[PDB]
């Protein structure tokens, strides 16, 4: 049994953090055990929304409960999206001390701080988180999951090319995660400008390095809940391939397509032809994707560099 | 699409309340949105359990937010464990707007009330409860799965038969639900004294338009531990049943309590490997019983009564 303590945030309708990685994740055989680090009616891309968020201190009571039965001892540990300062302390304070636990415990990081729109980037976390995250949680991190941006703000230099991206990569293997990888990307594909590209790097010894590149094609809309689940597939495929950086992208890229797909799909049906499809009808088809994550097809083969 | 607004218990570790509903249901294809009402570390049959709690209020908050975004269209509310008084008369209300915003719609509801331990029955939750769900939530209800002495508490009556189980049902219908089940009595069974038994009566209006009445009876052999969660699991899973066969009570519920089987046989086996077993070794084995709540083989008949 291989378990999983992914804290992230709960919304009452749709798909995102750790509604967006707990079924799939349940689906393909894990225990993960979600700590929900808030409680919101929707996500923040929609008009309105309420809920209530989980103070340091009650994350911190939580692993106490945890801890006093002997349960602190997980496999893997997923964090996504924080915008506390304080939470994302406690949060590697109890990576650590499950770390101490486990030794071969995998830190699974997505390191969500912002993104890039048209090619401006902007941060949707305070600043001060930045710092933390470059000096507390990605040296602790195993694999990290970040997007161009954030792969950016990690390494304080801009990324314009594929080498480019190649050298931060480089230094965040450095500051510590043995396997990274770049779930989204400005960088331009032969394949067309109808492209986003992904890369990814690992550091296994045996010391010998993995690099791969793909090119995905984009689709039309906006998603939310898709970098959650890039990250929770990328540690389940990374755990079925250990030492396969190339067939675990592969899953997981393909896993992600389908899931579009059936979305995009059903988001056009519902929204009146020929009009954009509200962020409602764009929530990801999760439960009708199950087959696709419990085998998806390989559609975008990865090239290795 | 279906959709699910279930109410219930989180735990990070384990598998109760909405932790024991959502996965099986979402396995099944619903749209389950879990609403969290308490947010522990386990269970409390653990030695220990911290955590903290939804109030009234923030469930209030919480509803609004779907609201605004004109997301309550439900066509499926469930509900168990409640602790609070103030809680359920929200939760109430609730599904009161709930069912004017679609009048199909289908509150499934578990009166979590108590249980019979020794040979005598004691409340788990404030004596105050019960006459807001006698009077509030029952009249609301449309499928109530009651044990033995909650279907005492509601009816303000005692079951010492059959027959009295039948009367006490009657009177449940006449309070409001089409469908009762009594999901566990002690009961005397033709087949030995570690039966527990199952009772099922469903009023529904035929084609024709004559109103009439299904009766089942189950006996199942007693297992010898004591699981939480597969209340919360039976209620989910005769949700989900009733929903593919709603004019037969006999196979959604063969159904349902096949699938409780499957699961608690593959739970005590890798309990009893592992150990008497400690509550954490007799948590259920959900996620590894996808396959079973998919397409559970019925191994227990039910007579008809
Ligand atoms: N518009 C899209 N078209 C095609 N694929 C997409 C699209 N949006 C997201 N994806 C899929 O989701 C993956 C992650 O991209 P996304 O932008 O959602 O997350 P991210 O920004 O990289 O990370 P995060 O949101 O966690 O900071 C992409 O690699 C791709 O597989
Ligand atoms: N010890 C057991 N042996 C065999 N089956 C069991 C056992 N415990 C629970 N079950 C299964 O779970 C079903 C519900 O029983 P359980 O006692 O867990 O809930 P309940 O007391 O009837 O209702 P609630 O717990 O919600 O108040 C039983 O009908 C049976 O299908
Ligand atoms: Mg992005
Ligand atoms: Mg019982
Ligand atoms: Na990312
Ligand atoms: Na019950």
């Amino acid at each position: 049994e291989c378990r999983v303590l992914s804290i992230q945030s709960h919304v009452i309708r749709g798909y995102v953090g750790n509604r967006a990685a707990t079924f799939p994740l349940q689906v393909l055989g894990f225990e993960i055990d979600a700590v929900n680090s808030v409680q919101f009616s929707n996500h923040t891309g929609y008009a309105h929304w309420k809920g209530q968020v989980l103070n340091s201190d009650e994350l911190q009571e939580l692993y106490e409960g945890l801890r006093l039965n002997n349960m602190n001892k997980y496999d893997y540990v997923l964090t996504g999206y924080t915008r506390d300062k304080s939470f994302l302390a406690m949060v590697v304070d109890i990576v650590q001390e499950l770390k101490q636990q486990n030794p071969r415990l995998v830190y699974v990081c997505d390191p969500v701080l912002g993104d890039k729109w048209d090619g401006e980037g902007s941060m949707y976390v305070p600043e001060d988180l930045l710092p933390v995250y470059k000096e507390k949680v990605v040296p602790l991190a195993d694999i990290i999951t970040p997007n161009q941006f954030e792969a950016e703000l990690l390494s304080g230099r801009k990324i314009h090319s594929q080498e480019e991206a190649l050298r931060v990569m480089d230094m965040l293997h450095s500051m510590g995660p043995d396997t990274v990888v770049i779930t989204s990307s400005d960088l331009p594909s032969p394949q067309g400008s109808n492209y986003l590209i992904v890369l990814g790097s690992q550091r296994r010894r045996n010391v010998v390095m993995e690099r791969i590149r793909m090119d995905i094609r984009k689709v039309d809309a906006v998603f939310v809940g898709t970098g959650n689940l890039f990250a929770a597939m990328l540690l389940a495929w990374t755990h079925k391939h250990p030492n396969n950086l190339k067939v675990a992208c592969e899953k997981t890229v393909s896993t992600l397509h389908h899931v579009l797909q059936r979305t995009i799909q059903c988001a056009k049906a519902q929204a009146g032809e020929g009009v954009r499809p509200s962020p409602m009808q764009l929530e990801l088809r999760m439960v009708q994707s199950k087959r696709d994550i419990e085998d998806p097809e390989i559609v975008v083969q990865a090239t290795v560099l």
